[PDB]
């Protein structure tokens, strides 16, 4: 029924003849496919400009609001060094801090987007200040809510993230490493406490829950979470790495359909959705990061499963955007190229990018939010920026 989701792919896939007018044997763009990303970015960025005119003042979050276009400008400021981007971040963080509601901890859906993307964008224009009265804010942030979730949108893990942004973008260690500690601490004594109340411990040794759920993927799910679990900017031991991540990533591994996609929840036996939030497109990343550090076969030849599955379904009538659109699920390509070099990625989501260069001409549905990074139009330009850099290319607000 993933079928019923997608446009049939109209492209051909790799072959050296094709990809030469993408990129060179390097893998380095050329000069004419650079400057057609970069014309479409300038033409889109108009539109989305006009359109949040109209978007809800209250939404300040990285997902759907003013935080995520902040994202969108800091990120277009580092790749083109354009002042006026700087400018308009500014703008955008401005209006995303007087939109906090105490709500939530998260980069994407709390008052760590705003924070986080304030502090960040106060570096880069010389003010200490309001730079370091962000960091404490975000800090105290983590008190608000205990017991939350563990997954990206709501929980833990999407906390961490903010704190990684920072300390990323200040290229120190602005946030000290025992705050992100604790956290993974309290995430890895969750799952095992989970799994050991529903008798999962001997097929998983972790297990998670949101909204009375296993959730599978990248958003809400187990995928998003392990991928964290087995970053070395969060610090697991090698003795809980062994012991508790890399049995519960071989479960979810377990879970995939004959397809090669995955399912949104535990037990559902719908194959459907082929999205970074649920599905191939968000599991692929735990996939990947398991082989860089275990170095099983295994998982490498899962992640070519997705993007094969990604390949045939994965420009979604849904839109462009990244949560479940074709930008997004461009990225995983991405992914798989930035692993394994194969430029056979690069060019799949080199024909990606040209299906987004006609946006608005395929009949997609208009999204709840159209502008916004996570579902409309400021996630496509993130995407198509992000790609005229390959090697440095990372999912926003996601990927380390
Ligand atoms: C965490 S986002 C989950 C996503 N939701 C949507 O696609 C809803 C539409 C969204 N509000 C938009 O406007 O893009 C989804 O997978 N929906 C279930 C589906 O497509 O059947
Ligand atoms: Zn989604």
């Amino acid at each position: 029924h993933m079928a019923q989701r997608a446009f049939p792919n109209p492209y051909a896939d790799y072959n050296k003849s094709l990809a030469e007018g993408y990129f060179d044997a390097a893998g380095r763009l050329t000069p004419e496919f650079s400057q057609r990303l970069t014309n479409k970015i300038r033409e889109l960025l108009q539109q989305m400009e006009r359109g949040l005119k109209s978007a809800d003042p209250r939404d300040g979050t990285g997902y759907t609001g003013w935080a995520g276009i902040a994202v969108l400008y800091l990120h277009l400021y580092d790749v083109f060094g354009d002042p006026a981007y700087l400018q308009l971040a500014h703008g955008y963080v401005k209006q995303s801090l007087n939109c906090l509601t105490k709500r939530s901890i998260t980069f994407l859906c709390g008052d760590a987007g705003p924070l986080a993307v304030a502090a960040v964008l106060y570096h880069k224009m010389n003010n200490e200040k309001q730079a370091e009265d962000c960091i404490t804010r975000l800090i105290h942030l983590n008190k608000i809510d205990p017991h939350a979730p563990n997954e990206m949108l709501y929980g833990r893990i999407g906390y961490i993230y903010a704190l990684l942004f920072v300390n990323k973008n200040f290229g120190v260690e602005k946030i000290p490493q025992s705050h992100i500690q604790q956290i993974c601490e309290t995430i890895l004594t969750s799952g095992e406490n989970l799994a050991r109340k529903r008798n999962f411990t001997a097929k998983s040794p972790l297990m998670y829950e949101w909204y009375q759920e296993y959730y599978v993927g990248a958003a809400h799910g187990l995928a998003g979470i392990y991928y964290y679990l087995m970053q070395p900017s969060l610090q697991v031991s090698q003795g809980k790495l062994h012991s508790l991540v890399k049995p519960s990533v071989d479960y979810v591994c377990q879970l995939k359909f004959p397809s090669g996609n995955y399912p949104p929840c535990i037990g559902d036996n719908r194959d459907l959705l082929v999205h970074w939030c649920h599905g191939a497109p968000g599991v692929i990343y735990m996939l990947i990061q398991a082989y860089k550090v275990f170095r099983e076969e295994k998982y490498l030849c899962d992640a070519y499963q997705c993007a094969d599955v990604i390949w045939q379904y994965g420009l979604l009538k849904k839109g462009y955007g990244l949560c479940h659109g074709s930008a997004g699920n461009a990225y995983a390509f991405l992914t798989l190229y930035n692993l394994t070099q194969d430029m056979k990625y690069l060019y799949r989501a080199c024909k990606f990018a040209e299906w987004c260069l006609e946006y608005g001409e395929h009949g997609c549905r208009t999204p709840d939010t159209p502008f916004s990074l996570f579902e409309g139009m400021a996630g496509t330009i993130y995407f198509l920026a992000d790609l005229l850099v390959p090697t440095k290319a990372r999912f926003p607000a996601f990927e380390l």
